[PDB]
């Protein structure tokens, strides 16, 4: 019936110029107008129908079809620049209740932090975040990277932050972002320098994450991991990536949310979200334990 081909015919439109893999489309314009389609009359079945379909065609979970309901929350909300203090004392207070940090016993470096403000806002917090985090772990033979509480925000300082986990001297290619809206393919690379003392690429480094990590802490914990910079522990992630737009479908009670982004790591491998994958899978409450674990039971290499 008509509800069917109006679906149907925004869908195919919102496709061919949203969908993150363009090469699809062709494919997917021959089957989806091929269907049977008189065995569905009910939002949740074309729902359920087109996300059967578009599954056994792309193989991506991201793009879905739901009821509008179901569409996102709102986006986190981090520490804003036009809220950053001017008093040097206020602002280093400031990065002192953002970062905690540890040394604990064993000469093991824990570090927490539970956001990712944009790096404009690290711009001006950088060299107070000297002080409270790139100095004191420095004496430290291994650090734990405490993300169980972090809830992430923007991706913007993600290459920044990466770059105190490489040489100093390297041009690391992190990711690639190809944005379908329009032509990204926008490679993305470690800075050069870095504010303060690099953590260094030698040192061991371990990624505590929960099923409450979003965001920019995932792209952060899975890009140490497609990196072999570290190894992640705990539960797989929330699955919340800023890849995709929500569409409404016009005259229903129905969305679809499509990647418009493809996410492809220093391996080549593309990133379909849904959660980063822990290397040493457990449950929240016991990954500082299990990287302990790890820690202790090292080879002394020889």
């Amino acid at each position: 019936d008509p509800s069917v081909t109006h679906v149907l015919h925004q869908l195919c439109d919102i496709l061919a110029n949203n969908y993150a893999f363009s090469e699809r489309i062709p494919t997917l314009l021959q089957h989806l107008p091929n269907l049977d389609y008189s065995t569905v009359i009910s939002e949740e079945d074309i729902a359920a129908k087109l996300n059967y379909e578009l599954q056994s065609l792309t193989e991506d979970p991201r793009l879905v079809l739901k009821s509008k309901t179901d569409t996102l929350v709102m986006p986190g909300d981090s520490i804003q620049a036009e809220n950053i203090p001017e008093d040097e004392a206020m602002l280093q207070a400031l990065v002192n209740t953002v970062f905690k940090v540890s040394i604990l016993p064993g000469n093991i470096g824990y570090l927490r932090f539970d956001q990712f403000a944009d790096v404009s806002v690290i711009a001006k917090l950088a060299p107070f975040i000297v002080n409270t985090v790139w100095e004191p772990i420095t004496i430290t033979e291994n650090l734990i990277i405490d993300l169980r509480y972090n809830v992430g925000g923007s991706s913007t300082a993600v290459p920044l932050l990466l770059s105190y986990f490489l040489d100093p001297e390297t041009k690391i290619h992190l990711f690639t972002l190809h944005n379908r809206q329009q032509n990204s393919t926008d490679e993305v690379y470690s800075h050069p320098k870095v504010l303060g003392k690099p953590y260094g690429s030698k040192k061991g480094v371990y990624v505590l994450t929960s099923h409450q990590t979003a965001t920019a802490a995932e792209e952060f914990a899975y890009l140490m991991q497609s990196l072999s910079r570290a190894t992640i522990i705990g539960e797989i992630t929330s699955g919340n990536l800023m890849h995709s737009k929500v569409f409404p479908f016009g005259d229903t009670q129905l969305s679809v949310t499509v990647p418009i982004i493809n996410f492809i790591d220093s391996n080549g491998d593309y990133w379909l979200g849904g959660g980063v994958v822990p290397d040493a899978i457990v449950l929240a409450d016991e990954a500082l334990d299990k990287a302990k674990e790890i820690i202790a039971f090292h080879p002394p290499l020889a």
